[PDB]
């Protein structure tokens, strides 16, 4: 099983975090983890929000961003060129953002599934989500 | 002059659109245009919004996304790996999003300037923006 992990899924893995048994089994059993270039910015941005809200010290958030960087080396990172056209058509059809549609496009492309903690996304693509 | 164009700047160029004399002179005089992988998703997402709001027919929005794709071949497209660490530190320091900070990080990296139609962004980096 090829497994796409979006930004919410990476956030739960790259540092110690609580995860459903379901999430863990998917990651555990995957042949390989895949994501998009996009996820790097999305995870980093969520880290920025946490810092500015006073939940992380600035040096602590900077250290975590190093860890994210190191985590990304264990991922197969795909580019926008591979999915952009499919992502847009999926966004138009299903009424989800191109950002979200992109991960679904990628799961389809690699013949795999998507792990997302986004329940709303997960409901729109039952055949593609774990 | 190396010129970074963000998503708002690409939107004004990849199809016939009104532009300030200032924007035109910057693009005209640039040695080369540069952007991020990120901009592809951001422009496509803005196109999706326009379609869903009833401003573009679905086939018309799909044709424009083809044009965007063809436009991107004239751009030097840089990846998240080149800017992510700088983008985060700039986001923390200046109180802007990692998404925005990324283009500024890229202008700095290539020794060039940034063309953005985002006045708020443009005010935070006067030395880096056209
Ligand atoms: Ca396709
Ligand atoms: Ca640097
Ligand atoms: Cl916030
Ligand atoms: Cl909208
Ligand atoms: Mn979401
Ligand atoms: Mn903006």
């Amino acid at each position: 099983m090829e497994l796409v992990v979006d930004a919410s899924a990476i956030a739960a893995l790259y540092v110690p975090e609580e995860r459903s048994e379901q999430a863990e089994r998917a990651v555990s059993q995957a042949q390989e983890l895949h994501t998009l270039d996009l996820a790097a910015y999305e995870v980093a941005n969520d880290l920025w929000k946490h810092a500015r809200r006073g939940l992380l010290r600035e040096d602590e958030a900077s250290n975590m961003l190093e860890e994210l960087w190191e985590f990304f080396k264990a991922l197969k990172v795909h580019s926008y060129a591979e999915v952009l056209k499919d992502a847009f058509a999926l966004a138009l059809k299903h009424g989800v953002t191109v950002y979200d549609a992109a991960y679904v496009a990628l799961a389809e492309k690699i013949g795999g599934k998507l792990l997302t903690l986004d329940r709303q996304l997960a409901e729109k693509f039952p055949a593609l989500v774990t």
